[PDB]
């Protein structure tokens, strides 16, 4: 049997990070957790690419560009939605998830979903700020594993060629 | 009438297995279910491909890779989804079913949906211990039928060309 | 004005039938209704193509290959969803609906939807009587009509060229 | 560790079927189940042997002779018991279960038990028409595994020699 | 497919009959029933062997003798049990059915169960006068078909040799 999986070492890897500004209190907290887990899991931070955009809606369009760089191996989606805006929450939420998924299948490059949807500010300030459930921590880690995963997929992809 | 279908021999076939890690006490019995059902329906296991991925989300981006190799006849999607988060489960749920469905139409290769959604860890305990219903068994078998069917369709689509 | 349309004669035409097995009692009921209207309204039964798969999920990936041979003109989707499985109902019906739709767009060849979603056994009985409500009867009628329709269009696409 | 188990390929195997005529409305549905599961599992139906006997009582005595042919690998008992007569049900069920047991011990050749004791005709309509719990289907499957098993026990029975 | 089954001609055959005398008013009817169904289904009756024993218990020991003769092809059990007492009925009933069962599996020669257990002499008066249910007739019939079955099976058991 052939087994593919990614270890968690952040060695030799270049990451993308896409960051909103809306609710900057908790998002800024999230990116913190992302950078940290990157560097401590063995990676260098000069390859972190952080792109900022105003709100949740624009997250997709930006990442689509970051991935068509040759030297960003994986990309970290980062944003927050909290049911403050009721007509937009429906359409911004389902569509961003949807657009991110389509981006990855297309480009064949892992994009990970680091978006808190917290139904209130009380559920938001307790996760990102109090509990180690630093959502950016984990989406960051999952992407690391994906990076080494396509390193497994594509390193064998050249040995066969 | 021209009747097609799949008999159930797994002779000479090569399979894809994508595996999540989350709630590994359950996933792993499912994976076992796929591997066993294969080899006990005639197949050999060095041509099974085993990939491990973090959670339900990354299933498509990875499985799409397994279908762009030539030497895979059908890919078996294996993940579990249990109501942990109201924000995460809904969106990622309809998204995996989507991404899987679309890849299958596209790459012209079967992808099966061996994903538990057991409304509790306990309704996953009833599916593996109370009755034969080990979903990895059943969706993997469906996959065998699809591979022999597509072999039926493409062997006759080799005689008329 | 140029009026395009399809008569209801089934001569010169070659058909597709994609047939599940789940809830066979109801599905046999419908496939009989399908081959019935076909050979009655002017066809032979020798160039009907009848493909069988386990459940509703595979309906797409199967029909997708059937309409990709040269000789299959219109395809008659045939399957049953009754609210037994709770995740397979919502997602496996949303994506087969959407899925078969996008196939017919792409291939430019009529695929009809003869999948009942009858919420109980008693709508499964008032359709399963000979009281015409055999959804395969009507759906197979529509694709016959669409069959000679794309004859009218594709043949008129030959006189213009 | 030496693991002995049978895969499910029905390749090259020759089978025994013993089928009563009593209550044949459902028994016939069984034999259908058996022949199918065999051939769909890679077998060819020329090597199926179908024996007919009046009631339940004769099932053992005949089967015993079938397995004393050299060219029969496994034998599928098929019959129906429904509480008709007091002497019939009690004594014939106890002695069939004991009889078929002893025969397999002595002959050193598997005999599986596809006799339903459905305590009503309606518990056999719920064994057959509302589930795919086709008793002969699975009793046949177990027999396939048994044949491959004694294939395993008897192939290693000739390499040690 | 090969179907072995018994036609019903009693030509060329030789039979064993073992008869208790107890409750002779009715046994006599049964014995006559057997002789009839032999002679009228073509049998000649000088090759019928009729043995009489006292009560129910001694049935098996006697049949063992008749089946060890080379020239008897099938043996008919004939005896009557009526709940004259609970001490004898439970154990002697289980033992004859048992002893008979082992006699046939062993000697490989069909033995029929022509024992009425009628819960009163009035279930035996209803068995004999209300409907043709002449149990000796019926089990004698089954013995004919079994004789011709083993004729079929053993005939092919010499053409292969």
């Amino acid at each position: 049997m052939e087994i593919y999986e990614g270890k968690l070492t952040a060695e030799g890897l270049r990451f993308g990070i896409v960051a909103s500004r809306f609710n900057h209190a908790l998002v800024d907290r999230l990116v913190e957790g992302a950078i940290d887990c990157i560097v401590r899991h063995g990676g260098r931070e000069e390859d972190i690419t952080l792109v900022r955009v105003p709100g949740s809606w624009e997250i997709p369009v930006a990442a689509g560009e970051l991935a068509r760089k040759e030297d960003i191996d994986a990309v970290i989606a980062i944003g927050v939605l909290i049911e403050g805006a009721e007509p937009h929450f429906d359409y911004i939420a389902s569509e961003v998830s949807k657009g991110l998924a389509n981006l990855s299948l297309e480009l064949r490059k892992p994009i990970t979903f680091g978006v808190i949807t917290a139904d209130e500010l009380e559920e938001a300030i307790e996760r990102a700020g109090t509990k180690h459930g630093n959502k950016g921590w984990e989406a960051a880690l999952s992407a690391i594993e994906m990076a080494n995963l396509f390193k497994s997929l594509r390193l064998e992809h050249h040995h066969h060629h």
